[PDB]
């Protein structure tokens, strides 16, 4: 958990212009959070870049656990390995918003955080899940408690963020 070079927001609340596989490397955290969808399958965004750090062994164990466990609820979480990059994975499913899943599991999305002290995360629902990322952040700043350190990998919209929040 040796962050460096983020930017308090609140009390509770870090973000950095990085991209969370790069964090999680450097700092090889006791949880990083996954933007999963409710099959585990990380084929691009957040998932796929940190599926292919772990050269698809995170790929392998999700589909033993949807055998065994079948899919996540929308809004819902489960604790996986972290492989190389992290001691645990936190798989957490935001409301795809551009399909139809109501906006208001968001807050559900984020309340899986408060469930483990210190976390490495992305911003929930606003890769292709269509949600606006401002909106998410302010969702997250609402509804976690626990120390979340947020990496954001686009400095247009990191600066929109830092702009928005102070
Ligand atoms: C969730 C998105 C709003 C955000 N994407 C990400 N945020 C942080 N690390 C990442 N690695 C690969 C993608 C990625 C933005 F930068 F595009």
């Amino acid at each position: 958990n040796s962050f460096s070079g983020y930017l308090k927001l609140t009390d509770n609340v870090y973000i950095k212009n990085a991209d969370i596989v790069e964090e999680a490397k450097k700092v090889k955290p006791t949880v990083v959070v996954n933007a999963a969808n409710v099959y585990l399958k990380h084929g691009g965004g957040v998932a796929g870049a940190l599926n292919k750090a772990t050269n698809n062994a995170m790929q392998v164990e999700s589909d033993d656990y949807i055998a065994t466990n079948g899919p996540l609820k929308v809004g819902g979480s489960c604790v996986l390995s972290g492989h190389n990059l992290a001691k645990h994975c936190l798989h957490v499913v935001g409301p795809n918003v551009n399909k139809g899943e109501d906006i208001q599991l968001l807050k559900s999305a984020y309340e899986n955080f408060n469930q483990h002290e210190v976390l490495l995360a992305p911003l929930l629902s606003a890769g292709i899940f269509g949600a606006d990322p401002i909106h998410s952040l302010r969702v997250c700043v609402d509804t976690v408690r626990t120390n979340v350190y947020l990496a954001v990998f686009d400095k247009n919209l990191y600066d929109k963020l830092v702009s928005s929040f102070l």
